[PDB]
C-alpha cells in the first residue's frame, strides 16, 4: 500500500497472469530480464512490439543511422519550412506500390505519430470527400427546386399529390429544406470488418470491435458497422439498411417529391490480415465484396497496413499480396525502425483534396529524426533486389510449418493456424468447459491466452502475447532474423504447453 | 510540372509567404539553411517547435543521453511487461506539482505519442466518469419508477395529470424509458474557451476553435461550446442553455412526472496560456469561472499544458503559476527533449477509474527510449535547486521588455504584448484597410503574419511563425539560452519590420 503513480492495476494483472517481468535490454529477437542473482536471462520475443520489429530490437544499422542523424544536428522541429524528406519517402512508397500492384497510381502522403493518427487522417480526409459530395448534391437539389418552382408558379406543370406523403409550393419546399438540413448534420457511418482493430483514440476506437475497449466511448464519435467477414452474403443487406434519402422536386407536365441517395458512409476500413480477429487474411471473396461496396457507395476504401506493411506478409503491402485495391493506405509500426514513432496516410492523388495539406497538421508529425529513420527502414527492406521479402516468406513458411506440425499433434487444444509471412497465430479451442477449475475460471474471464503466455515465459523463456477478443489466439510475429534453433525451442515450448493443457494441469499453468 | 508525392500545396504557399526555405542543421537557438553558394546561413529560431525546444535544438546533454540509451539496448518495445520508468516519471511530476501548488494530491499517468493523444485520453476518461454518473442516475430513476408504480397500483397515491405534458401508469413509464434512452445515447458536450487549441484528431479538432481547421469535421465527433474568455458574465447563460433533463416519477398522496438533471458536459478544457488566442494568459476572474463550472457540473477540468508545461512560463506548471486547479493535466512538447515524441495525461487518483489502465493502450506509448529521455529532461529542468525556472523568468522578462519597448514606439501597427515567461507574442493591428494593395490583399486572406515572418527571414535571418486565427499575432517562444545579443538582433529586426509596415512598403514586404 505504498504510493503508486502509474501502472498499479496493469502490473497487478500482469503479475497474476505470470507476465510480471521487467526487460532491461533487447537485441535482435531477444529481451533480457534480471534473475534473483542479477544475471541477464535471455527470452525469445515473438510479440516484437505487436509486429513493429521486422528487423528486431535495436538493429545495429538502425541504431547507427539514428546516432548519425543526431550527430549531424538533424532539424527535428522545422514546422512550416520545406522538408523534402516527406516527398522522398512518399516517392519510394509510390514506386513500391506500383511495382507490387502493377497499378500506375500516385499517392499523396500525410505523416503522423501513431497508427491511430494515420487512420484518423484518413477518416478526416474521407469526411472532406463526403462534404464535397454533399455540397454538389445540395447544389443540384437547389437547381431541381428552382426548376420545379418556375414550372409550378408559371403553370407549365402541376404538383402530383400522391408523392406528398414524403413531406402549397413554398411550404412543400421549406419542408424539403428542413428534412434535408436534418439529414445533412447527422453523423456519418464507417464500415469495418468484425474483429477490426484500427486504434483507440476518440475517432478510431469506434472503428475497433473489442467491446470492453469501445462500448464505454460509443456516445463520443461516429460509429462503425462491423460487417461479417465470414458471412459476406449478409454485408449487402446490412449496408442497404443504412441507405438514407434526401428530398427534391422532379420535373417531367407533372412535378413529384422524390427521394435521392444521401452519402452516409465516410469510408470502408480493412486490415489485409485481421489483428483483432487472430491474424485471419482477407479472402478473395471478401476483397471483392469490399470493392463492390467502395464502387457502389463512392466512399474510399482505407487499407490499414499499420501491422501488415513494411514486409511483414512477405510483400511490402499485404493489400498487394491479397488483391485489396484501396483508395487510402496507412503505415506505422516497423517504419520507426523499432526506436522512433512515425506513421503515414497515402491518399490517391485523383481523390486528394489539397485543403488537407494546410488544414491538417501536428507538432511532431514529419519530424527530421523519424523522417531520416523511415528512409533507412525503406532502404533496408528494399535492399538487394527485394531479397528481404524472400527472407520474410521463407522464415514465415518455416514458422507456419512448425505451427501446423504442432496443431496436427495437439488438435484437441489448437483449432487453426492463421496469417501469412511472419504475421501468424494459433487459435486455442474454448476452455470454458475445462476439468481444472483454475483453467476454466481464467478461460471464462477471457484470460486463457495470457495464462498460457505466462507458462511459456517462466518454463521456456519465450515471450508470446495473445490476440483476439477473449485472448483466444497466441500471436507469433518475430523478426526476419528468427533462427531454425529459436523455432525448434518454440516448438518444444508449445508441445510442453499443449501437453499440460491436454492434461488440465491447472497447478502448473495458473499461479 | 514534375510528379510530386507530398507537400506541393504547402510548399507553394510557404514559397509565396517568403518562408520557402529548407533548414539542414540546427543547434541551440539556430537553424541553418543553404544560400545560393551552398554556405550555411544561421537563422535565429523564435518558433522552436511551437515551444517544444525550451533547451534548444539538439541540446548536447539530450543527444548524449539518447546516444547512451540506444548503445545500452534500451527496450523500446516491451508492451504488457513491467516498465517502472512510467511510475518514476509520474512520481516526479507528482512531487513537482505538490511543490508548486502546495496541494498534496496524487495523479495517475497514462502516456501517449502527441499532445492531441494526451488530450483524447482525458476526453475518454471524462466520458468514463460520465457513464459512471449516468449508470447511477438511471439506477435511481428505476427505483423512483418502482416506488411510484407500487404507490399507484396499490392505490396509496394518484397520478397528477397536470405533469403529463412532459410525456395510464405502464404507458407513461414506457414513454419515460423511451425519452431517457434517447437522451442517454446523445453525444456529450465539451466546454473550451474561444480561440482554444487542443489538437487536430477526430475528437480533439472539435475542441479547436480555428474555423477552417474544424468546421469540415463537425459531423464526426462531440462538439465543444467555446466560452467567451473576456466576457465571462455570459458563460453562465451559455452552459445553462445546454442543461438537458431526463424524466422520472416523484412520490409525495400524489405522483408527478418531473425532470431531473442529465450529465451532458464530459469535460472543461483550458490552456493556462492560450496558444490559439495569441498567447493570452487565463485571468484570475476566468480561472474562477472555470472552477465554478467544474464544481457545478461535476465534470473534470482538463488543463492542457502541452505548450505551457516543462518550465515555459517560468514554473514547471503554468496552471500552478496562474492558480488553475485542474482535475486532469496534459504534457507533451518539451518532454521529448526536442528529438523524440512523448505525452502524458495526469488524472487525479480520487477520480481515476482503474479500467482505463487496461482498456486504453497504444503501440508506441510508454516506449523505453522516450521514457529515458523524459527522465533526463525532468532531471535538467529540476537541476541546481530550480535555477532553470529562474533563468526562464529572467530571459522571459528581458524578451518581454524588448517586445514592450518595440510596441511603445510602433503602437500604430502593434496592439499588445501577450503571454508570460518565454511564451510571448505581439498582436498586429488589422491591416485589411492598408494603403498598399499587396499588404491589404494578404491581410484580407488571413496571411499578414506569414508575410511579415517572410520579411524577418530574408532581411534579418530570424525565424518567427504567426499565431491566432488570421495570423494576427507573431509568436516568440525561444530556448532559455536566448542571448542578450539575439534579443537585440530581434529588436533591430522588428523596428525595421514595423517601420516598413508603417510606410506601407508592400514591394519590400510582399514578393
Ligand atoms: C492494424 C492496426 N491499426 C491501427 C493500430 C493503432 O496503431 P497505434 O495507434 O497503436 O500506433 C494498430 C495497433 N495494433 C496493435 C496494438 C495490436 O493489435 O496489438 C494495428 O495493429
Ligand atoms: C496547447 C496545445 N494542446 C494540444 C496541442 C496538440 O499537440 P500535438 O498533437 O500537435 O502534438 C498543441 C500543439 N500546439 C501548437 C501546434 C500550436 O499552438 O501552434 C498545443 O499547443
Amino acid at each position: 500500500g505504498e504510493p503508486v503513480y502509474a501502472d498499479a492495476v496493469l502490473n497487478g494483472w500482469l503479475t497474476s497472469m505470470g507476465l510480471g517481468v521487467e526487460y532491461v535490454r533487447a537485441e535482435g529477437n531477444t529481451v533480457y530480464y534480471l534473475d534473483d542473482e542479477g544475471r541477464e536471462v535471455p527470452v525469445l520475443d515473438h510479440a516484437c512490439g505487436f509486429g513493429s520489429l521486422i528487423f528486431g530490437h535495436n538493429h545495429p544499422e538502425i541504431i547507427a543511422h539514428a546516432k548519425a542523424a543526431l550527430d549531424a544536428g538533424t532539424v527535428v522541429h522545422a514546422q512550416l519550412s520545406r522538408q523534402p524528406r516527406a516527398n522522398q519517402i512518399s516517392r519510394i512508397l509510390n514506386d513500391i506500390m506500383r511495382r507490387e500492384t502493377g497499378r500506375d497510381d500516385r499517392y499523396n502522403a500525410i505523416f503522423a505519430n501513431s497508427g491511430a493518427e494515420a487512420n484518423e487522417i484518413c477518416m478526416k480526409h474521407a469526411e472532406l470527400e463526403r462534404q464535397e459530395r454533399i455540397t454538389a448534391l445540395f447544389a443540384e437539389i437547389d437547381a431541381e427546386l428552382d426548376t420545379a418552382r418556375e414550372a409550378l408558379t408559371t403553370g407549365t406543370a402541376t404538383l402530383d399529390t400522391a408523392s406528398l406523403p414524403l413531406v402549397d409550393v413554398d411550404g412543400v419546399i421549406a419542408d424539403i429544406h428542413r428534412h434535408n438540413d436534418e439529414r445533412r448534420a447527422e453523423r456519418p457511418l464507417f464500415l469495418t470488418l468484425d474483429g477490426s482493430f484500427h486504434g483507440k483514440l476518440v475517432g478510431s476506437i469506434q472503428l475497433t470491435q473489442n467491446e470492453p475497449w469501445r462500448t464505454p466511448f460509443t456516445a463520443l464519435s461516429s460509429p462503425a458497422r462491423f460487417l461479417p467477414a465470414d458471412e459476406p452474403e449478409l454485408i449487402g443487406k446490412i449496408v442497404e439498411d443504412e441507405r438514407r434519402s434526401v428530398l427534391t422536386l422532379s420535373l417531367d407536365d407533372t412535378v413529384r417529391v422524390v427521394e435521392r441517395d444521401f452519402p452516409v458512409v465516410a469510408a470502408i476500413f480493412v486490415e489485409p490480415v485481421r489483428g483483432g480477429s487472430g491474424m485471419k487474411t482477407v479472402t478473395p471473396e471478401l476483397a471483392e465484396e469490399l470493392h463492390r461496396l467502395r464502387d457502389t457507395l463512392g466512399c474510399p476504401l482505407v487499407v490499414d497496413e499499420v501491422q501488415t506493411g513494411i514486409g511483414r506478409t512477405g510483400a511490402f503491402f499485404g493489400s498487394a499480396l491479397l488483391g485489396i485495391r484501396g483508395d487510402y493506405y496507412t503505415l506505422a509500426k516497423a517504419i520507426g525502425g523499432g526506436i522512433v514513432k512515425n506513421s503515414v496516410a497515402l491518399i490517391r492523388q485523383d481523390r486528394f483534396l489539397p485543403a488537407m495539406e494546410v488544414i491538417h497538421s501536428s507538432t511532431f508529425a514529419k519530424d527530421g529524426l523519424s523522417a531520416s529513420i523511415a528512409l533507412k527502414v525503406l532502404e533496408m527492406v528494399e535492399a538487394d533486389g527485394g531479397r528481404v521479402y524472400q527472407r520474410v516468406r521463407e522464415r514465415g513458411q518455416r514458422l507456419e510449418a512448425m505451427l501446423e506440425s504442432v496443431r496436427a499433434d495437439h488438435s484437441d487444444v489448437v483449432s487453426a493456424v492463421w496469417g501469412t509471412g511472419l504475421m501468424l497465430a494459433l487459435e486455442l479451442r474454448d476452455q470454458s468447459n475445462a476439468t481444472s477449475q483454475a483453467i476454466r475460471e481464467k478461460a471464462a474471464h477471457g484470460f486463457l491466452g495470457y495464462v498460457l503466455a505466462g507458462f511459456l515465459l517462466r518454463e521456456h523463456h519465450i515471450r508470446v502475447l495473445p490476440a483476439g477478443p477473449r485472448s483466444g489466439f497466441l500471436r507469433f510475429s518475430p523478426s526476419l532474423y528468427i533462427t531454425d534453433e529459436e523455432i525448434d525451442r518454440t516448438e518444444t515450448a508449445l508441445r510442453s504447453l499443449f501437453t499440460a493443457l491436454r492434461d488440465q494441469d491447472g497447478d502448473r499453468l495458473v499461479l
